[PDB]
């Protein structure tokens, strides 16, 4: 068994690092991240060759790491719309998850 790293994962491919912690998502299944991939959940880094190595933003296929980690109407979801499901209309989670600056994510 994978075991989860512990908390403080920096993920930084971009100009806005952002802080990923296993702790605080422990009601998550892992496998809603860490999805199946050739039938197979997969544990490697998102931004992998092959894998989410588009960083071209302004690019909506699945293979776009913006994409995966802002977008809605997606097969899995992301960190974004997860989120904008789990703060509904309350303004204070809004802000804390959702927000693109002066949130939880984003100074
Ligand atoms: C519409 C709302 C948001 C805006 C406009 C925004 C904007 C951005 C931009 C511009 C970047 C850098 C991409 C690059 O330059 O290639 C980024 C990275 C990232 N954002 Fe956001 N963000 C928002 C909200 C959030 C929130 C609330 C989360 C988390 C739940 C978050 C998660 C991330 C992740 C994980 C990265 C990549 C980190 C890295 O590897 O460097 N974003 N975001
Ligand atoms: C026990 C539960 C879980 C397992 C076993 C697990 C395990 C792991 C492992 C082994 C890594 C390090 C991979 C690498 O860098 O080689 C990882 C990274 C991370 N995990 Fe999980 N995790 C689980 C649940 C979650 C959940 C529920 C999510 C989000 C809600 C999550 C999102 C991530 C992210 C985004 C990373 C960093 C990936 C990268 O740096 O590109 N994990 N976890
Ligand atoms: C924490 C880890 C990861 C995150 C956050 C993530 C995120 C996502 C999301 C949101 C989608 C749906 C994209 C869309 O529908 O447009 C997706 C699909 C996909 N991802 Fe990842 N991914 C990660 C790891 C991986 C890695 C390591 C691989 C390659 C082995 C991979 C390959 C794929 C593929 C092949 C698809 C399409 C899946 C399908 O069509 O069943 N993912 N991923
Ligand atoms: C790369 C992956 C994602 C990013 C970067 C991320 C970021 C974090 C942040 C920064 C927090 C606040 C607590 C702390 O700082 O750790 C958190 C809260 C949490 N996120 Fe995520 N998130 C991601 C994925 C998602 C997804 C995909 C889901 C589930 C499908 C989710 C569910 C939750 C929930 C339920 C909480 C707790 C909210 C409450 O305590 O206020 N997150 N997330």
């Amino acid at each position: 068994a994978p075991k989860a790293p512990a908390d403080g994962l920096k993920m930084e491919a971009t100009k806005q690092p952002v802080v990923f912690n296993h702790s605080t998502h422990k009601s998550v299944k892992c496998g809603d991240c860490h999805h199946p991939v050739n039938g197979k959940e997969d544990y490697r880094k998102c931004g992998t060759a092959g894998c989410h190595d588009s960083m071209d933003k302004k690019d909506k296929s699945a293979k776009g790491y913006y994409h995966v980690m802002h977008d809605k109407n997606t097969k899995f979801k992301s960190c974004v719309g997860c989120h904008v499901e789990v703060a509904g209309a309350d303004a204070a989670k809004k802000k804390d998850l959702t927000g693109c600056k002066k949130s939880k994510c984003h100074e």
